């Protein structure tokens, strides 16, 4: 009799009065029985409230808002496999159009066969790894042509994102990172060259440093590499990590020469899901030409009577993000992207100007299109003590749901603590003004409770 | 006033009467201006009709259907970044629970500290690469402990999926793939041993061969490695590529000893988005214990007052797939997965039995849970010419929307042409009956057209 | 021409690239012009993120979750006017049914004419004011019957909610609120009698004290009032403020005699939107019989050829909440309400037990259905200093989005600080465990920072 | 049998189910839980017995809301208006509205940047708040003069029922000037005749419900000025602008009815009437801090500070105020003017067309300078077209229209009038359908006794 009465309750009980929702969710072993689908969904939906409100997460560089058409395109493509070119041929075609468009945006030389050399990825990490492998292979071929050993490769870079550290570790390459230091939180030409030698597989400038938000300019570095070859005969290539800058500079600062306009730039990577406005799960890596991508790294697959070259670390994955990316390209175009990015810079500039009035801060990034990305980065003026640290301010802001990271820089600037505010699409002026209000209140509090 | 007149039309024109929809979509350069969002969506939505219907794609192993709750969870998580453990802490916690559940499902030794060693990935490709890197590292340590050189590593395997070829290429490991041959379309104990030597970083049995759908049983191979170490002193580990098998056997054939129950198995990988029932973009790799995973490959990140180890190639990416995976685990449990997988095997078995009476066929896979995955694989009997090849049949079926692949096997069986039908969730008996009807019709046509 | 180009942009610009979203929302003067409706919605939608997550708000007693059918009924009733009985006659009829059901739930004498004496209200506040006006009127009639003056009315009560202070102020009644004091945080029989006199219009027990979560039991007070009349000839009525308790005890503690089973109780009020499970905007007040409600306070209106009595402060208002309330009565019934409330009590008891293990606490409320509502209320043991105050704990929990109030009691217990956690529908066990985890984490932090 | 019935409970269709084979409970709390789809279906269905809101021409309240308001309301279904610290932005948004409405009514610019006023569930609560403040200011005046305060009275014209309730609930003698032939409102002469030192204030109705016409505060204000000059008695006003408050500012700005008038200490209006907000939104604004007795305000902590609160209700939905703010930003003066102009155009059209159909005498014809967008008429005195307006109202109801016909009060109880309200959502084309049914109804009433 109990079984039937229990089952009756299973059918009729409300979501929160149900027996199945009276226990803590499994966290150690694979569940034994099936359960009400509404209760399973409810529990998980509710647990996710413990994640931070994405729109208030001012620490991330990734998109936290997508328009309705992208939501639809994503749902519609939830089961389209990006890797199966023959099974989802139009998704594949759309992908190839994006490759052309991004290559064009970065001034890659026009492809004679009508198709640029490059590929979509899950993000900049995979894109960078692909660029790094190609870089390492081109170096090997150069050394082999010279009759020199290829067992001690190194890579020269500045304050790179962690993915390059993983590349170095995973592909056994010695990472030679020029450390940040007071006065120059980036890789300068002089220190770059001092780290270069015949075993350097390449140099990686970060066109939009994550820690500060400022651009490392490839041109001055390119000049130094030209002189290095003239003096030593050593020819070093560049791969630009433009995770953020790749989808900013072309629109608001087109005259900064950082891309394929520079001879030594053999490849560039960027995150479509950062300022490229695509939903999480989209990255891009373009090569200046076929010569820049070693064929031994490319796996060809049948496609519409012919073949297409593939270079990826991942295999199966959703094609929704690239479809969404194409949508943004067509819907916004240069005009639309410029308007959206200009909106972010205006917000960044506004906040930097207003926050400067509230305390003894020294700004590292103030939302200037010509210097970096739409971000605000600052620190307390040396020797100044307003009665609080940027860590305390970060915490107070969190009480209102905002995630504004405060952290120490690296290298020779480990004693410097900075606060960074990322101004992405969806962080409109009105919304940013609310942050400003909370910022003033927080300081107000820290003042009444020193 | 033509500018005012064009604008009026731009505002009032219907979807297909609009001037902006009168041209072919851009495919070579980045668009210059923005356009109506409905038109951009319509064009792309319509182009996607050229992709094959996913529900009729019987070539793929990946999920082509997800329940409504998964669609909701995915939409809700479109902007949750899997990599930001501190910003989306509960998404991170849910992921850690799945790691424990998958490890438990595969009989991994119980975690003393309550947390299994493993990670979520975009798919089995990344999971296999993580497993391979760890294998390579353990091998180098083993060689180094005996003062031996580590410049000639090789990996022994059978008819593996392409990701293993990419692993060998990207990490400079010699792939010793034992080829399929008549009467033996798998890596057998004897040939495996012939291929193994002091430079073998490990053996990778494929617990669910893509080309045939059959399991390569680790147990017999394991006994062979034990004897190998006894005779030569060479101790070789195994990594199971259970992309499909990992979420099948545990439910429908629990007595098959293929997992951590086997001492030499140091890691196992599988695709959540294949038989794990997760939406595209979910993979898993678990290690036996801490000793199985070299700490040098792990990058720790801050997490709730402590630190969490991370081992991944990708960085930013959506957390929706793992959240959906946890939902399936809780909603279905062993009971639910058993019922779902059983339905797939029932369909495969049905098709195999029905197709067998329509022609002179020899089956390689008939949907037997004790032999492999829910698939049907067959070829024309040796020396039989029914007046058509399986290529013709595959083509006829495509006229009704079905994608049923016909292909030649590799290795020393390149003369053999086989047809494979994958029976996934969402390919119910009634739907399969329709395929059967189209099969009978196709054969009649081929008959009336020798 | 500039106007044409501006118009083109107003039409084609994306949500965040639009000019109209580049400024701060008006807050001082009525706007002059119209603007894109999507921008207006976006700005407001985004500002609301600054409100606390209702599901994590553990301070409120009101519903923070409604099932899909309620969301539908509310949307369908958004334009139905509760006050227009003749224009929306069935909404009116449904409302009258709820009056009957609530009256019956509280053991009101069965209405001979089939319709209980009572009315729906926006909340307990209006309900309490209606009950208060009626009490005042009956008192005046009693005094007048003996030829005595009615210029000095007073109301006797314990730690009441603010609405009674407002009633006293708005209707010129001296509020004799018996203060909380160490050992008895409630109105006890002895002090109640001390405060009562010929000028007392009635006694108001709070069946579910907001500050502690405990019930003030009407029966012992009723016994005292009986003896009081016997000793002094002064006959005093009771009005039970059962804002919370009215939809709890009837289901989980039917043996508690607090309602119309007690002769002196002439009216009872409760919040439908608290434990009554109705969405915000629903309250109830029921009178014992016609004699308990002075007709001079009732305004009759035409209804279906007859007349219905109305007693309300508000006039026009949505009928969705009462329609939703009826749906909950029908869908859940006594069985459903019992299970939902049982779930809340289960959660309160769990947290009480677990939190007790974390520090030197003295509990005031532990979620016992025989003592009060599903709440947890505690203070630090007298003389114990764990290194932090409950205010500190409340603040740290807020860093995770939780709103757990810490406050000082009133009256003679102003030096006592307590923390109160409300366990409502939608605060399931699994969700509560997450809170407990943050509680443990918050304590560890407070210890690591003496 | 247990298992048998359970199987049916799981598989039965909505209408084949056992639980829907009986009449819904109406006497006692149901005992058992039941299928949620059946419970919903039953209620959804009996609600069809309510009149179609879009065809309800008797109500002044909104019967249509745009998609964004529907969304905002669903999103705010659980946001508690009263918990200022818990839903701080909802509260902030509310305060912006207070400023905007105060500005709309020419309230003196607040030096501290925040107007004195509050959102309410409707005009009823707003009027009661204004009434209490009015009563308290009067008490303070009498106490200063050293006179008794036990006999307060309130002077008004044909007020809505809420003022009768205020009078009863707060023990104030209501001195209502009755309507009479040719004067369906409170005129200056009769107002003054009812005023004395016990009058707590005067309440002009800027948009009389029964007729749709405005009672103009200016001439009444002039009479009160003269009254003080003559007697020394200083009487203030509270304008009940339930309807007019969100009409005149947009279509007839030159009418001086608001804070431009010195004696107007407070004004109330229904956001859910012509303010275009969904049901459950009212407003009351005071001209300054001095007009609102502090003894009536309960301060609550708010963002490190305190905010004064004056309300009868406590917990309630914040959706309506959020929706109200959306309309303010989305429409602005331009938008409201366009929306209100549309209603007046429809009211004027119907008045003109209905005039051609019978011997009617119009009381209201949708003129922006005279009142709200309504049509009100009666049969010419001594004229008998063979039917009453009651019969006409009934026949229109056969098509789903609710067009009320009723008798006026006071000295005009023998007068029967019909009133048509033209709100947002009663577009020209829709109104033309009503006109077609009106013509048909008359034609029918003609071929019959
Ligand atoms: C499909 C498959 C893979 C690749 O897994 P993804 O999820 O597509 O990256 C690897 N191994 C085997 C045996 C497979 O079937
Ligand atoms: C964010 C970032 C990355 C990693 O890109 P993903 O899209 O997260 O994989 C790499 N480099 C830089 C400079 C970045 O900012
Ligand atoms: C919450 C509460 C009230 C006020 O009820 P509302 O529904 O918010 O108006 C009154 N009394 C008690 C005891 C309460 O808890
Ligand atoms: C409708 C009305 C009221 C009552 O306002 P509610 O919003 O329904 O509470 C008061 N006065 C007048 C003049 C009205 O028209």
């Amino acid at each position: 009799k109990k079984q039937v009465t229990d089952l009756r309750s299973e059918l009729l009980d409300s979501r929160f009065g149900a027996k199945s929702i009276s226990t803590i969710a499994e966290s150690k072993r694979f569940p034994l029985h099936e359960m009400r689908d509404d209760v399973a969904f409810q529990i998980i939906n509710d647990e996710l409230y413990l994640d931070g409100n994405a729109r208030q997460n001012l620490a991330t560089f990734c998109q936290t808002w997508d328009d309705e058409n992208v939501h639809k395109l994503m749902d519609l493509s939830i089961n389209k496999n990006w890797i199966d070119k023959e099974e989802y041929p139009q998704s594949a075609a759309i992908d190839l159009r994006c490759v052309n468009m991004v290559a064009d945006l970065w001034h890659a030389p026009a492809p004679k066969n009508g198709q640029a050399v490059g590929t979509n990825t899950i993000g900049s990490s995979e894109a960078c790894m692909l660029g790094g492998m190609a870089m390492k292979w081109r170096w090997r071929k150069r050394m082999e042509a010279a009759g020199k050993p290829t067992d001690k490769p190194n890579l020269v870079c500045g304050p790179v994102q962690i993915c390059w550290h993983k590349f170095a570790r995973y592909w056994d390459v010695e990472l030679r990172e020029i450390p940040m230091r007071p006065g120059q939180l980036f890789m300068d030409p002089k220190r770059m060259i001092e780290a270069c030698d015949e075993n350097t597989i390449g140099v990686v400038p970060t066109f939009g440093v994550t820690y500060t938000g400022n651009y490392e300019f490839p041109q001055p570095l390119h000049d130094a590499l030209d002189k290095f070859q003239a003096d030593t005969g050593i020819d070093i290539d560049m791969h630009i990590d433009a995770a953020s800058g790749g989808f900013l500079a072309p629109f608001v600062a087109p005259d900064i020469v950082w891309d394929f306009r520079l001879p030594r730039v053999k490849s560039i990577s960027a995150s479509g899901h950062k300022f490229g406005l695509a939903p999480l799960g989209c990255g891009w890596v373009i090569w200046r030409d076929e010569e820049a991508l070693p064929q031994e790294l490319v796996f060809n697959v049948d496609y519409l009577g012919g073949q297409i070259g593939t270079f990826a670390i991942n295999f199966s994955r959703p094609a929704g993000q690239v479809i969404a990316q194409y949508y943004e390209f067509l819907r916004l175009g240069r005009e639309g992207y410029t308007k959206v990015q200009n909106a972010s810079y205006q917000v960044a500039a506004y906040l930097a100007d207003e926050i400067a009035k509230l305390g003894p801060y020294e700004f590292i990034c103030t939302g200037r299109p010509d210097e970096g990305i739409p971000a605000v980065c600052f620190k307390l003026k040396d020797g100044e003590d307003p009665g609080y640290t940027l860590y305390d301010l970060s915490e107070r802001l969190r009480l209102r749901g905002w995630q504004v990271p405060a952290f120490t820089l690296g290298g020779e600037a480990t004693d410097i603590v900075v606060m960074r505010i990322m101004c992405r699409r969806g962080f409109e002026m009105d919304f940013a003004e609310l942050l400003l209000e909370d910022y003033k209140a927080s300081l107000k509090y820290l003042s009444d409770h020193p």
